[PDB]
């Protein structure tokens, strides 16, 4: 907090603080400030801006808001090369010191709030398992006259063939097959392991790291669970870390869900669970260990699943990956063992540590935004004692047509998704979390970038009809 | 002064003097003198030249002028490789010791001098904000058989699709995208930083830095307002640090107003208020807490803002910033919200921080001479009370035609904010400030430079009447 | 006429007929319909468009007009391949078959009609001499990230230098010395004459042929003078078979008015006399031999010059030739020797002969309009007995500030000539000729077209303002 923060100016001699926070769409901005500049008055009123400047947040005349520090969220940046501490911030409506609608975190905060409002709980806790990319080179572009995207990763299949210049060495995992193989095959055990170094000098708790599926680098780092706000805070500092460490080793690192067509995306699963004065109430006598509690959670998941995927899903690529394979998490129903199930319940020991884990979620989805959406669900599954059916133990839609299997599904376009978020909208606007003019900016935003999508002509269209 | 300066000579070993001043254009330029030169005489008298051979200057017999060292400004250059201290000068007459008409240090000083006479008020405070691009490459000419530029930066949205040797990184700032994404997107923050520690090293105060709107390098280093003289050598001490440590990073800034059509220009906005005996001149009760003083002020900026342009925005690229857009700020209104209003009213706290920010100079602007028209405008209408109307709250022209929205603007073109010059120049001549000659004499430089441009075929020129 | 043209299709073994018309810039425009698809039917009523596809003719809802063909034009094509016959059609409205208000053929046939309807004369007079440039590599580009034009010939006199594969021959015309060098330093002698055979094949009468004034390829061919609307047809036909040929001998044509700074620009000076049953009107005993009659139309185009500026000079292009030079026609006075004169007056032996030459025009000018606008101009000059002061005898404003030389220029910038068409338009819609739409409809067009260039930086911008 304040007192603790101009101590560690001190500590390190800091030269700059930079403020950051998330905008509409789920990136990370900042904007430095001498260390100077630092002081009493700072910390009770924070510093404003020229913001008309953002997107989702522009409004013709009223452009000004307020930057309020948030003390708790100090830390040191590992690789600005003039010591520098981050502090993240709210943004707050000027004079009334509110908290701005439109405020990606302010919102996280209200639906915390909110939770506890209701006393169905105190705390949520959430543990998201984001994965990722790394390659060598990134290439793509779009004119009148065409588009294109080129990948490529020592790592890629694919190179099995280059000649690169003091020979090629071989080691690389095929397609679907980069699970596990020692290295050489991967060759990012160096680079993982100095993201988590970093990410726990950043206030993360590391649990593990891997080499995930996909060719072409895809990892994974593993941390740990917390409350919610404070994990969405952790998500925006793993995304900066992997981003950079990346770039420092002479990578490029993608949190897109799906790169590339016929190998794994890269998904979010996100663990969850609600807790009274340190009691687990996600724990019971019902299914696998479940209280009656956490399956009105996941009725509520499943009931508003299409307007939470605007969401957790919030690109058109989203839905690349969200696509019917067998493992592709696009069934909405809860097992513990089916893995068409977009929830899968955590078979374990403890019942400290019973929770559900929505597979469907991506690392694209903006963490306070999709946290709390999943969240608000739920609740709405608690207060109107949503019962999630029957749990989906048997087997897949490639166990095809047996009734045409119309059990209910995910989102299958973000067109869709955002179409049941505008319908859907009640629940996130429960307690006053989501405003209408939120939700409405959030869907303008995600429709212009599905305009251009299906406005620019695909690559595979003129494989499919040049010839017409 | 005098007696402080021959005590940094030997704090710090300096080898050199370096003698600096500005020229009509607003360039900063100078002479090195070896640091055995500088003696009690120098202090006194300064030391002279052979002028006849610097631009607007230029008088065929009476050629000879003296470099007046101003022992105030003395600073240590943090690039030069030897020790040299830079000391800062004035141009004045020879034998008189008076300050020559067209030296824009001297005219900027009469200007404050008059503030003071005419008992208006003791000082007059400014806050330029002028923005910049770094780029990695500049290319550009003109000779009979063509015209050309091409500007390059790894930043620049046009390289997503660029073969790069070492792989295309892909982390970068979209059209209009640059603003506030965290690093790698954002490629400056290292670059930033220096410059502000080398500004503070040169006496400047930082207030704040960051990424700017345009792809391809937009930035902005934000410091802290002071005196209009002094903050005018701010000014040319900041453009001196830019270009250099940008030069020292293996990259190239710009000033230009309009680099690219497409993306953001840069400006200089400039934040202006009077004061006397401590006290803001410019709190009031009148509207948004200003005084009626601040609303002559702004009615004078107004009557003579197509003249203040020559000045405020001095070259031909300017007018292709100051475009019909809608941030554009080219409406000759003022208001605290609508953002195509020229004049913003910053909405504070504080009564001691009310001021007024003219929204249309850019920072290829003499600082010396736009600061004092600027002033000299506001001061026009103080002495004539000249009402600035009503505020313009609404919204701007893109609220197209409601009564033809004959709403006054800013100058379209530098021929005619030159022509604004000619005829609405007695304001300006004021208490002797501007002379007839200095006046005439920038009138025929920036009229030559005009006629390049005016001359000269361009691309699109091609692109639209070739096939004719 | 219909009876002929049935007789062209047998006598041609024709296959295939070029309905041509002008669009409102002046470009051209043709679809071809097979030689079976003329009949009785096609010559009384046409054959009609979706029209909605062309420029400032564009109306939401009411898009379909009449192609209506003038069997007086009906001419072979010398350059396609099957034989086909060119019959030029005017654009007329369904039903009422009027003639449309747009159409810029109609609009020229009105003000032929017009002066026939006062009685001033029963035809005019029109001889155009339209120069223009051949070269051999025409490259330009905007994005943005840049612009450039790169223009190459053989001629180039910067190509003294260059490498060739057969050696450089080296007999190349200087800057401005293109000027009746015989060959090999004229390299167009053949193609000139081979557009002069075919622009007779085409029904125009060719005068002379010669190399002008530029390196790189100025040319000029001169053609006969014919009644106004017709020879605006012609211009459309000599625009054609220049560009056609050029084409075909692997070169490149172009009628803007200015590609290459520092070297001459095209003009189509103007030829111009009234007749009444075949005398001429405009030789008398007044100034040269004019009639009175004579100096009424010229005070009737000095009169209305920068609105008939925006006709004859319609690009911002044509500005860069009207540049004050000393042999640039750009003052508004009368002279038979005095070139600074935009108003020539031809020293000729007959009175049969007796005409005034409007120099300003360049090739870019549609000429319909052009034309027309000139003659409404000197009709209301007569209608008015506008004198036109005393001749310009003297000589240029290179004979600068005598009374600051305050006689009458043309239009300095696109964007005056349009200005002064919007104010200055009644004397056009005299007789009903030109219509409010059409006039607003032209402005438009042209409007856009200045603000692509006003807009987009300037090579030159960079070379002047970079390192501001
Ligand atoms: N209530 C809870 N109790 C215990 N662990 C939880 C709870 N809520 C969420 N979690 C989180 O489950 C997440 C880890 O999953 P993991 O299976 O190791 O990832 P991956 O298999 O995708 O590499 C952790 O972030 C874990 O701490
Ligand atoms: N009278 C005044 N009182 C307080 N601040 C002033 C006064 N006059 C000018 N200023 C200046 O306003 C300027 C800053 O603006 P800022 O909004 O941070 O820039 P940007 O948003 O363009 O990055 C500073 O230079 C500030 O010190
Ligand atoms: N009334 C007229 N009587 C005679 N000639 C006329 C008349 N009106 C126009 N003309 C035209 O003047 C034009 C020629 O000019 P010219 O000096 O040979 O061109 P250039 O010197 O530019 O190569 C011809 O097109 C000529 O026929
Ligand atoms: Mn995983
Ligand atoms: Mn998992
Ligand atoms: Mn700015
Ligand atoms: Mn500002
Ligand atoms: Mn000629
Ligand atoms: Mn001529
Ligand atoms: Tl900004
Ligand atoms: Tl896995
Ligand atoms: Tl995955
Ligand atoms: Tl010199
Ligand atoms: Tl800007
Ligand atoms: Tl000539
Ligand atoms: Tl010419």
């Amino acid at each position: 907090s304040a007192e603790h923060v101009l101590t560690m100016l001190n500590e390190h001699e800091v030269k700059f603080v930079d403020l950051r926070f998330t905008d509409t769409k789920g990136k990370e901005q900042h904007v430095t400030i001498p260390a100077h500049q630092v002081n009493a008055e700072f910390f009770e009123e924070g510093k404003m801006f020229d913001g008309s400047s953002i997107g989702g947040w522009k409004g013709i005349n009223e452009s000004d808001m307020v930057l309020m520090p948030d003390a708790s969220t100090a830390v040191i940046d590992p690789f600005f090369a003039d010591s520098t501490l981050i502090i993240r911030c709210d943004i707050l409506e000027p004079g009334t010191l509110q908290g701005y609608d439109r405020d990606p975190r302010s919102i996280a905060k209200r639906a915390e709030d909110y939770l506890r409002a209701t006393g169905i709980a105190d705390t949520v806790l959430f543990g998201p398992e984001p994965e990722f990319f790394l390659f060598d080179d990134i290439r793509f572009g779009a004119s009148i006259s065409g588009s294109h995207v080129a990948i490529d990763d020592i790592e890629g299949a694919w190179n099995s063939s280059t000649k690169y210049e003091g020979g090629n060495k071989g080691h690389r995992p095929g397609v679907k097959g980069g699970y596990f193989p020692v290295p050489p095959v991967d060759s990012a055990q160096d680079i993982r392991s100095e993201m988590c170094l970093v990410m726990e000098q950043m206030g993360l708790v590391v649990e593990a790291h891997h080499h995930e599926v996909a060719t072409a680098g895809q990892n994974e780092v593993a941390t740990r669970f917390n409350t919610m706000t404070k994990k969405a805070d952790e998500i925006q500092i793993y995304k900066y870390v992997v981003h950079n460490v990346a770039h420092r080793f002479g990578k490029t690192a993608t949190f897109m869900p799906k790169p590339m067509f016929g190998d794994n995306g890269s998904g979010m699963h996100c663990h969850m669970s609600l807790a009274k004065n340190g009691t687990n109430l996600f724990s019971g006598d019902k299914y696998a260990g479940l209280s009656e509690q956490a399956l009105y959670y996941i009725g509520g998941v499943i009931k508003h699943a299409k307007a939470i995927n605007a969401l957790a899903n919030p690109t058109t690529n989203s839905y690349k990956r969200l696509v019917p394979g067998y493992e592709a998490p696009v069934m909405l129903a809860y097992s513990a063992r089916n893995r068409s199930a977009s929830i899968r319940i955590p078979v374990v020991a403890s019942p400290k540590a019973r929770r559900i884990e929505v597979r469907f979620p991506d690392p694209a989805a903006n963490p306070y935004l999709c946290f709390a959406a999943l969240l608000m669900a739920g609740l709405d599954g608690i207060k109107n004692k949503i019962h999630p059916g029957e749990p989906m133990d048997k087997n897949l839609y490639d166990l095809p047509p047996e009734e045409a299997k119309e059990i209910p599904q995910v989102a299958g376009s973000l067109e869709e998704a955002l179409n049941a978020l505008d319908l859907d909208r009640e629940f996130l606007k429960a307690g006053g979390v989501f405003t209408d003019e939120a939700i409405d900016a959030y869907i303008a935003l995600r429709r212009e970038e599905d305009d251009r999508v299906r406005m620019t002509p695909h690559p595979v269209e003129f494989e499919l009809y040049y010839s017409v």
